[PDB]
């Protein structure tokens, strides 16, 4: 007769990493780190993004001619921009708080123009103005959401214009002042010199003077073009007034839906497919707490880490080898984890210790999710824009986001690190454990072997094997034959 | 005759949480994180708070005629300011770079009002100017700490003036320019056209011109007001000079008192307390690392977390069941954590193993004064003010917060787990060690029983047992008798 | 005859620190914490750094007479400047976007200094214009990398130029406006009132009027002079027009060579040694991974925290005392780390297990390399400087920088901390498995004396403690031996 205690073991040729040893091959593992996408740029939630193309921020909201697909844009959920965009301001010049407008529409998921100033109603001007530069068909043309006023016969009158907020929301409009190459042309097209561009509201007050001078041509063009924008609030009224070179507004653009989005820097194009969490080399189908796609993502994601290898060890380690756990694992005993092998007259075979088993894969278990079911990410659409002038505040974004992912990756690191030698440690202290306990149970009845095997000195039938696997042995009905048998 | 080893029970009902188990209960606890706040504004160190009311900071420096009960205030600890305050500027306008001022308050504790420019200087000018906007009993008045210079007779002089900063600290000085509605209202008030307002000091230089416009009406009124700062070096020199449109001051303020003082935006009123740690709820009173009553602290205050519950085990883990420490814990073992039980002929009672005890006891206490005393932090404000011109700044902030308070989350979250599994299983091991002791020196005179306990072969009495919980038991002494007894 | 099983103890001193215990007297430890600097300022890689001296970079850029050493500057690594440079702006007044400019001076590394605009082709202009305050031996002068422009007989005409950047590199051109005192001198220099100065590239315009008032005299004179510059791209021009009031550049500077550099605030002088970090207070020449020196490093450079020691333990506890290891360390032992001791008929002697000193000793080279070789050494905290309008993003650089010393501060020490601990429990968990080992490969056979040594029931010479020592010993050899011996 003969009991022997032991662990299983089968043919993976998964590895782990451990603070002490590396490459460790093991039963079980699990990899929490995701590293595959499908390389396409698709819908978020259900609802497409924006595609802008060739154009730019400025060039959609001001209307290029080149960009006349964005005249009626539906709701998005992100908006697609390329890195160099040609399409763009048609007139050159420059837009203010370009980089600030440019954070305010990664909040914005839905615009609706409304006609706040009607080009008709400039009965004393002429609103036909062209420019070559912005052409459609060879015939000079202009942007289809700006109005260039112009003087109506030898004269200029004082153009004044207001508007009041009686729509339902915040609106964002932008004006324009136009700068001239020479005082020829300033007299040409406005007839006075000395001239200013008055825009009021009940928060912002501006002046700007038209500054001639011989510049450098862009577009073939000496002028330029400047562009602001405001933020009008509900119920509040704005105010235009010039004697020259202003651009008036047409259009006004009100904030419909509100809500997490943000521009994604890409060269592609929408593909037919949906998705949960977009980057801008492709979207993410996981469950991991961890991935290293990239950075910059847009929705709810796992977390980002500089890391290529993040695997969790649920299982022994696979040491091949009748013996017992002092040799090494078992490659027969493919019911649990921790198991005996009776040796007696009435056959011979393996078995599972259910209780020891159980409670192992619950501890593994509850350590896999607590691991995991512990970080906390939000929408976090990351990614902002600075100007040239603004390099202090890029250097101080880009040391705070590097800072954090070198603090995140060294923390999960060092967890997986240490949590492998505390659950590979767990199953030999689980083992030895159990040998301990059918030890104490068998007492002085039974003759240790060295190899993790028991002899028995009573013949032991099926019975007594399930009763000492069970842990209900009966030392004393045993006791005297096993002292007759012992002191022979 | 038995000897056993064993364990503490009792009836607690505190739970841990370890990273291998939830909902451990445990003998002995503590709790490392404060939930509770007397939900009062009290007194910072023994100095009452500024309590502006429904003032803001421009309307008290300002002199709105409506806070006139801030004319003279007594040293601060911080300033409590409403969300939305109702008395800023009856006169409708803005104030340049208001965000810097109030940084610039949160190192301030004490200012002291000094006459830099009297009244009553301006002999050529007039000095009485008032408007609706700002009225006391019906009459029109002005802001208390500046002057409006409007024109003496048909004729309005250059006017000029200059303070040499003698006084011995730095100094506040707080100037505006008037921007009217039509030509007329400038014609009535300056009598000129195409005027300017320049201050200058050592390091500053600065030229405004006024802007005629007609605007929203705001309090009634189409014209605004716009006020600058500066800050005036000992042994210095401001000089002020215009042609019209100056509302020139008439106080300077010095600081007085520098320190670490903060602005809370709180609606309630200061009540009769003392405190150490203020957050906008309430007081906080404790000695733990952790809280998470508010972000935002003023004062000596604990670190933040966004964690509910974060206990450290203490103690042993708690099962009931004479047995040993196979089958549980005892709850008539009160003198200490491990221990002994004996049952002689001459008694049978409890007792308690000192070394073993005092050693674990030490241990625990290092490893939650480590765990506590590691987290070093000082007293600072965190509150910061941005416009609405200045969104990426604002963002920037507040992922910079919320990214460091979760990083410090999952620091505590894991210490808290880790070191719960490494004390519980502590314990089992120094009860493991103190049955392994006392199996090694007793040797083979004794019958190892399986539950811990022992059964002696040779009579034992209350002598031999003390001998055998120290470790000068004497094996040959009982070794002739016990083999006597054992082999029969 | 016996064999005993121990370990190893000697004469070392040092101490290590754990969770559990303080001051714990370690055989072997390694000190991972660099304190110590070499007090001298000198090469990085070969370059030598720019000295400035009394200089200021605004003051050698823009050639002030004091500053004359520097007009043909070589290659450097590091510029070194002063707290309050003496040797400055020799006119007063002011320099805008000085910050910027030093934010990119921090990644060039070489300029080379083209003469855009010959000091001859202002034919109607005079150009030999100077200060008294810009003074060189006694006589006036001025700086020498601008021109002063002043009428030629009673006529100021139109100044005119332009360049043309066809020099290889981005260029760096700085330009001035003059803000007189009075009207009279205003006359006096440029003949006319109501002036401008007017600076446009392709992506630049600008228009600048001068400011005439009396103010407070600074360096003897009460004007002031303006300074402002530009980034001109490769193959653009810029444009240069005045009725009065310039100060045209002469030479614009070429970015030769970039790379990483910075500018460090010291006020010390240039020593001959060669480096490969910088520290203000001294160089470092260390691989270990730490250092507490100064927070501020230039060059390849370990991580910085605010800790007075930190020391990994690689070796055993210290208990000094045959008895074997229930008692303590030995210290005949000078082979290895564990092993046994043997008294037989032929001799005594100490031995040592080379398999388990050879794993412990890699385990714990791996874990000491794991710990050093995961920290990202790529650079450091770079030093930001910060005008007086920008307190709030002064604060808020301070305390990202606080912030994550901090969070890697504790996360250093913590982790030290436990893995020292986990290090003497694995040292104390291998000497008892080869205890383990050795008793279940000896079973009966011999008898355990309760101080970590066997007593033989038989004769165990050389050949056989060779044996026990290797793990092959013939139980089945001894066993009639063993049972004769032991019966009797
Ligand atoms: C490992 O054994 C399993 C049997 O459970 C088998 O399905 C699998 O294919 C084997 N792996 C390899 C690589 O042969
Ligand atoms: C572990 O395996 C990797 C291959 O993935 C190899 O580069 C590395 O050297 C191995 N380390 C050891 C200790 O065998
Ligand atoms: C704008 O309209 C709202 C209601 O539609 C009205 O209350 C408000 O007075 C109007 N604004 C002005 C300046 O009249
Ligand atoms: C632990 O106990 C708390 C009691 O507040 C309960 O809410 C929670 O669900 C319990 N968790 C488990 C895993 O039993
Ligand atoms: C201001 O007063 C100080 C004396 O406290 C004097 O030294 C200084 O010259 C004065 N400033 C001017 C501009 O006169
Ligand atoms: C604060 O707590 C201490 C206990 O350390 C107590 O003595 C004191 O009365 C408490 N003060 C208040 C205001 O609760
Ligand atoms: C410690 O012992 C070593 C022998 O290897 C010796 O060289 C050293 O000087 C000793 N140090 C002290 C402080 O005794
Ligand atoms: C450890 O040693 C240091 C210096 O020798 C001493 O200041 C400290 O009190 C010691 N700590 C303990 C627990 O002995
Ligand atoms: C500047 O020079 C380049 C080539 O040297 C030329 O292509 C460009 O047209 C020039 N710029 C102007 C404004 O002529
Ligand atoms: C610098 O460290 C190196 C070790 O790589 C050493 O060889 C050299 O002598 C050291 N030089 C000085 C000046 O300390
Ligand atoms: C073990 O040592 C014995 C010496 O008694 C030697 O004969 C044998 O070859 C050794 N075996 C191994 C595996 O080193």
């Amino acid at each position: 007769d003969q009991i022997c205690i032991g662990y299983h073991a089968n043919n993976s040729t998964e590895k782990i990493d451990t603070i002490l040893e590396r490459n460790v091959t093991v039963t079980h593992a699990k990899d929490i780190l995701e590293k595959t996408h499908n390389g396409k740029l698709c819908k978020l939630n259900g609802i497409p993004p924006l595609e802008l193309g060739d154009c730019s921020i400025a060039g959609w909201l001001l209307g290029n001619p080149e960009c006349d697909r964005l005249l009626r844009v539906p709701e998005w959920s992100y908006i697609m921009e390329k890195e160099n965009p040609r399409y763009s301001l048609c007139y050159p010049g420059s837009f203010n708080d370009y980089e600030e407008l440019k954070h305010l529409l990664s909040s914005v998921k839905h615009f609706e123009k409304v006609k706040i100033l009607p080009k008709d109603r400039w009965t004393q001007h002429t609103t036909t103005g062209g420019s070559m530069a912005c052409a459609v068909s060879g015939k000079p043309s202009f942007f289809r959401n700006m109005v260039w006023l112009t003087t109506k016969g030898p004269n200029y009158p004082v153009a004044q214009g207001s508007y009041n907020n009686t729509s339902g929301e915040q609106m964002l409009i932008i004006w324009g002042v136009h700068h001239p190459n020479d005082e020829a042309e300033q007299r040409a097209l406005y007839q006075k010199v000395g001239t200013y561009v008055s825009a009021s509201t009940s928060t912002l007050y501006k002046r700007s003077i038209p500054e001639i001078a011989a510049r450098p041509k862009v577009n073939g063009l000496g002028s330029r073009m400047e562009f602001s924008w405001t933020l009008l609030d509900m119920w509040d009224t704005i105010n235009f007034e010039s004697t020259g070179n202003l651009v008036a507004p047409e259009y006004g653009f009100k904030i419909s839906k509100r809500g997490s989005s943000g521009i994604m820097k890409t060269e592609g194009t929408l593909e037919n497919c949906e998705t949960k969490c977009q980057t801008p080399l492709g979207a993410i189908n996981t469950t991991l707490p961890f991935h290293n796609v990239h950075p910059l993502t847009i929705g709810e994601c796992p977390k980002y880490v500089k890391s290529e290898k993040l695997v969790l060890a649920t299982g022994l380690r696979n040491v091949p080898q009748i013996a017992g756990f002092i040799e090494g694992g078992w490659q027969g005993m493919v019911d649990g984890w921790y198991g005996y092998h009776h040796s007696n007259d009435q056959g011979s075979g393996y078995a599972a210790d259910k209780e020891s088993t159980q409670k192992a894969f619950d501890g593994i278990t509850n350590k896999v999710n607590s691991v995991i079911e512990k970080m906390n990410t939000q929408f976090e659409a990351v990614g902002k824009e600075f100007s040239n002038l603004e390099k202090r505040l890029e250097n101080l974004n880009k040391k705070m986001e590097d800072g954090f992912l070198d603090v995140w990756t060294y923390n999960a690191e060092l967890l997986v690190l240490m949590e492998n030698e505390r659950t590979l440690d767990f199953h030999d202290s689980n083992v030895k454990n159990l040998y301990d306990k059918v030890r104490m149970q068998l007492r002085d009845n039974v003759k240790e072997l060295g190899n993790g095997c028991f002899e028995f000195y009573h013949k032991c039938d099926n019975e007594c094997m399930d009763s000492v696997k069970n842990g209900t042995y009966d030392y004393p009905k045993y006791e005297e034959e096993s002292k007759l048998n012992r002191n022979e």
